């Protein structure tokens, strides 16, 4: 297959104790071995035929086990030592000043640990309890509060700004027919094309910012939303943007309607932000989670209801109303418990109408609607705590991006070490 | 009792760890016996009293032990090895190669192991998991693919273009009186006339598959919706559609009344195709239960407040709303926050009026509502796995009622088996 | 204290397994060693001054091991066989033929098993589980098929019957003022006339009733909801009825105001038989226990919030919706998805206004009323299983006022056995 | 660090059984032979550098194990046992009569059992569980029936006098301009003014509680509200009658704004006394934890989403609901089944427009709230048992603010011991 014996022991693992148990004794062996045959040359950063090593592989399948063991490597013997991944300082009873290696952890240049268990497939059984594992946990909490805390908030902020400088141009757009307007002198329209400007540019902006993500990712239609869901919906939110701005230029009134699309998708991304607090994120997580699982089946039984009664109560009358739309509004009515219940007279056959629509509003407005919540209980029962952590999963999203933009042309971001070396990380737990 | 042992041998067992092993054991000596003894005679032919062999009553009474060691039986010794069930082609570490027979499974002319568990009783204690048994499953999913899910979704496609006629027509019905109305030359009328005449078709299709189904399976009352749910719609849309046509042919305009009942079913069975797919199939399979099972004690209890409030109000009031009926309708917008609840000045006692529908309000809006969630928080709860599964069961019933129907005057739909020779399918796991 | 060793091996027990067999042990020895010293006279007979047997304190303080063992034990030694409670017949494998001593357990003149156990205090722990008891379970099955069955659903028809008349004498009351009022000779007005008559005789009887239940059974104000329930509700049917033949005949019209209570309380008294159906019986249970347990709470805490900022409302507005009473029931409104939010223009400060109403809508309508829900949620997700339970209790309950009434002036209402002798029974399972 | 060993043996607990064994035997042989060695000198009494001792720290820091041994602790053996914490007067079979001792348990005068468990940091892991441990159980227990009860009754009656008495003030406020409002020598204004005078002097007396409730406990804004509530609650209330008083003075008609928010404050606030009553006071709890925890997420959330499409219709619609806010409310009814979905006719591109609505709806009324109960379903199943304790909590800090306050210039509150001493306290169990 054109790979080493040590990605297979990735590949064989299940994350079970007895197979845990077993990969770390193969591990073990192959290792000391291997330092007693060629210590000239290392093993461990041997890729595998898709450029990945060991490490990386077992995090990039979600092996937790293995890759829990080879973060947590000591080797304190003759001959062997060079090959440790951690040390101990302090040996204090309760605490312990440990002290880890992160090599291809942020710099591979190839494909790091952060970067393959972050942007895994989403298959990856275990990308929500893997961060968990001490130092990547530990290295994630470090650079949030180091330097990348203040960027997202920053970035939060001056998404908030530009939230604030869309919704104002778009609010006070003009009213005039046939678009695009002349600017008048008056400072009131200064300042609103100077939004408007700056709206399209935090359009563009983020169009680009899209492609770039696309591009360097290449998710598939089967899966591109079970990941790269907020990269999805700010791109979408500038495509409308853009599409605003030529129909605004096209000399179209329409150009309003997309604009507002984008505005209200401009406000509701905010919730992408949200993300990464534990505190707060778990709404958009779960909204995530509930939009794109679960609203498609429940529309469909849903609107096949709605569709169904409504041609049925359609049908039945005849002469206002007459319309399948008009009908369908007023069914739906039903669902946000302002349904009329008597909203025709115009029709035949009282006894047939009232009973549709009672059938209609046992159907959804109790029987429907109560299965939905009664399957949103049962799973999140279930998932509440996978949704806890994929929390920080995105909190290490947010890292990895701010590390990669950074915005200065140099690559001082680095995160520790100031003792002989491969870039030491201290840890005192 | 005119049955031999190997069917008391599976009379006997509950699916217990103990019980599954001591029957393994039974078998295990009787399959020796047998073979040593009456090498020309089959046993596993042998047929109960009602033409079951015991494969099929294992299968039929919901005893997964004993079916899932059946059906997984390898027999490899001297002058015993024609009494195998399955061999092992391959023995690669991880997967197997495994050959299964499929003698009385999919092929048996008076009753296979899928027609015995698709089509139980619905006691059957485990007709769910019972196809996770690893040959059935593979056969089905198998099938699924090779043939019948394509099928599947062309009868789903035709039976969306049935009711999208179906509904054109209806909608566009004439609005002359006295029907049946002569055909206009004009073409926007033969289209019309057309999508009747196959409205009607459809209607009539359907009508005779459901007296086909009946009259094969012969259902009991008592069980007649817990099983066969879909096909009593099915027949009862078609029933409704015939009665339109009378009407329609009758002179009566009332065969609007019937038609858009049919017209609401009509759509509303499309749930039915919803079924068979893991996740969309959650809703319909849901609302299979909750009406048949949940639906008929909360609708008493519900119209027992509703109605008896509502003679309360009406008693009280006097004089517009003097009707038991309107007093209904007015109590029952409470139900979906319409209710307006000072809907009449004509009565007397202001505060013993609303006292009542304060009272109704609280025992209903309040009261009743969420206690119903509540038993259904429970519920779910515990049923989730069991709807997940039977799932498979209408996937199951799906492939059988295809493979019944076929429509080619030919049976070459088998699965597999070419080579020596009891219709050897191969499952690599 | 004035009761014997027996029962204090009864008190001592609290159903835990080594204190179950404990308890068993010393019945055991003690049964033996008294038959050997004092054969003339039995032990089990012996009453406590409050004339319980041991059997009977078993059942009364919820103790099920010991029960269970006492009703299930079965001895065949010389000289101690007479005071066998059971026997076995047939010994078959999977199935037994025993015959048990009815003793007490039906027939005791003082207190036998179903008496305390139906009529316990509602603190007995173990009242739920203690039918399950084998030979209860069928005395109770049995009684309940043979004769209580029929007799039950005959109740339940001449309610229903009753409700009828009472409900459709009260809806074509006369309408004029002054009552009583003088019948005119046509059929209608006798039909009225005698439909009251049946309606009150229907109030008197169960007024009777009420009166003969709370004479038998003295029970106290601090457990007279906890139990009792359905009679305190019928009682009061009873009542009001009584209330409202008295102002009919005083000459004053309120006497309506009086009937629609007792009309509606008489419809919602229906739900009383629909204990005892497993099917249909737990939302009447369910309303039950959520009426005494949890409607106190949840209005104290909703009265609270909706008095509170009424008030405010009402305190802000000034001028038509200036009284309490107005304010109360437009804030209200709002919990039955009716309420308006901007309902008066009357008032000064719209800002306060509005930010009140808000603030009373997030605090009720959004906040409160999903707290209900969640405490409901986990408190059922604990309780159904007791709900499944008081479903036995009220069918013994059922079962035991059936055979304490049975109208005869006769006692052949026994079941079987009829060789030699003391009632006894048979059970296969 | 300041501290003797048995301060750093308590720190040194984690409440696990191995740990809870390993600490009792250290501290316990310490302190028996420190008793050999110093018989003179007790060590017990000895603080850490916080001036708590052993029992008071164990206590602050939420360890069971230590406190439950330190309390439970008899000492038998010769010049040792005068350092025990109980004794046993009677040894009955199934209940002892010990005898406890209450050394800074109520009266330590730098820092008690009680208060620092009630008035802990919050962070504490088992202060809802900690009083349960039976010496401390049964001294609330106790206290809280002896003289307690009967105080915390009078005080909540007298809150709700001054409640009515408040509100009957403000709602027949007069209606004059410009206050304050010369008095005529009728009886109503001097009721009226009276009542606004008891109003303003409970203004201020809670005011200056909730001054000397933070001036005494000092908390933080990072823990300001997760613990403290009630006081803050209390606090605010009187802020806003204080407000009230100066603008009512200072000739601004907006002392009514100020007043009904007091108003609606100080009815709401009555649910603080419902806290230490386990039937009523769940809701008051849970209602504390929502608002505090849960409130702020889902708000954020749901304010994005009302305000990002309140800002997409706003824009799309032109010409009445021009503006912002009432476009904001429109959307907001929504919330509370009150959307009209077509509310407007001024506007263009009615498709996008019911597009928007569509989507916000299925946004916020389907899809958020729904998911809100979700989340709150996992979370109350997880913790209306801690709930269920927090209850007895507030019921302990009840009875710490009736012994602090007692209003005689005496202690005469102490429950028991006559007899060689320290306050011996008596439990039978
Ligand atoms: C591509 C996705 C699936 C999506 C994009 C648009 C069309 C969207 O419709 C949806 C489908 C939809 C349509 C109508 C109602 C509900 C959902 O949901 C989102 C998407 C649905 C959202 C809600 O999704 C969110 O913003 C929450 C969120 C959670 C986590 C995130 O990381 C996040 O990143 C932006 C956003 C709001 C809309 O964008 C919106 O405001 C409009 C008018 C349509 C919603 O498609
Ligand atoms: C025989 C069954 C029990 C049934 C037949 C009719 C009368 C039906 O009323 C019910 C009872 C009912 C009446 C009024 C409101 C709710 C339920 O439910 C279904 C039946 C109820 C349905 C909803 O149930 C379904 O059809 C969904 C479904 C789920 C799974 C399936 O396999 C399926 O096969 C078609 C259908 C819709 C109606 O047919 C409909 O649209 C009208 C106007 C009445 C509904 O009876
Ligand atoms: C004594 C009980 C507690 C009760 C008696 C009356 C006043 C009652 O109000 C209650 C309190 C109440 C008042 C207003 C709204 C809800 C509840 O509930 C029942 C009682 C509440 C019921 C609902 O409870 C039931 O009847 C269901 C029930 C379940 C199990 C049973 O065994 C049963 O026996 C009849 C009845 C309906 C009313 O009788 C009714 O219809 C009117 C107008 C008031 C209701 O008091
Ligand atoms: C400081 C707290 C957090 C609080 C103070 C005020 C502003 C309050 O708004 C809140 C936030 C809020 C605002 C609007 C709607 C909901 C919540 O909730 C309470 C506070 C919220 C309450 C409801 O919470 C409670 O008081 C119940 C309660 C539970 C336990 C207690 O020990 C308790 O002690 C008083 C009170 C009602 C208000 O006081 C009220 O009536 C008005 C008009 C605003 C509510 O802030």
């Amino acid at each position: 297959v054109g790979n080493t014996v040590l990605h297979a022991l990735v590949e064989v693992a299940d994350n079970t104790v007895d197979n845990t148990k077993f990969v770390t004794s193969m591990y073990n062996e192959i290792l000391i071995l291997g330092a007693k045959l060629h210590p000239t040359l290392k093993l461990e950063e041997i890729t595998n035929r898709k450029g990945l090593t060991p490490l990386a592989l077992a995090a990039s399948s979600g092996k937790i086990g293995v890759l829990a063991y080879i973060l947590q490597r000591e080797i304190h013997e003759p001959e062997c030592r060079h090959l440790s991944r951690k040390f101990t300082e302090w040996a204090y009873g309760p605490v312990h000043s440990s002290l880890y290696d992160l090599s291809c952890i942020d710099t591979c240049e190839k494909n790091s640990v952060l970067e393959v268990i972050a942007y895994s497939s989403s298959e990856t059984p275990n990308r929500h309890d893997m961060l968990l594992v001490e130092p990547l946990n530990r290295l994630l909490q470090d650079k949030w509060d180091r330097f990348v805390k203040r960027i997202f908030y920053f970035n939060f902020f001056v998404y908030c700004l530009y939230m604030i400088i869309f919704t104002a141009a778009a609010y006070y757009r003009p009213v005039e027919g046939l678009p695009p307007y002349k600017l008048k002198n008056t400072v009131g329209d200064y300042f609103r094309v100077t939004g408007e400007i700056l709206s399209v540019s935090g359009g563009v902006y983020f169009f680009f910012r899209g492609i770039q993500y696309f591009l360097q990712r290449r998710p598939s239609l089967k899966s591109l939303f079970v990941d790269s869901y907020s990269e999805i919906l700010f791109f979408v939110q500038s495509l409308f943007m853009l599409v605003s701005v030529v129909l605004y230029f096209s000399q179209r009134k329409e150009y309003v309607a997309s604009m507002v699309f984008s505005l209200a998708m401009g406000w509701t991304n905010m919730l992408y932000y949200t993300r990464g607090f534990q505190q707060m994120g778990i709404y958009a997580v779960m909204i995530e989670k509930m939009i794109l699982r679960d609203l498609c089946r429940f529309m469909f039984v849903y609107l096949v209801f709605l569709f169904g009664f409504s041609t049925a109560v359609v049908t039945l009358i005849e002469d206002s109303y007459n319309s399948l739309y008009s009908t369908c509004l007023e069914l739906f009515k039903f669902t946000i418990g302002m349904g009329d219940l008597e909203f025709t007279e115009n029709y035949d056959f009282k006894a047939v109408f009232i009973i549709l629509l009672l059938a209609y509003v046992i159907l959804t407005y109790i029987l429907l609607l109560n299965m939905l919540i009664a399957l949103m209980g049962e799973t999140v029962n279930k998932i509440a705590q996978e949704s806890k952590n994929i929390w920080k999963l995105q909190r290490a999203i947010t890292i990895l991006d701010t590390e990669k933009s950074f915005l200065k042309c140099m690559r001082k971001a680095f995160r520790s070490g100031k003792l002989l070396y491969r870039w030491c990380f201290r840890v005192d737990e």
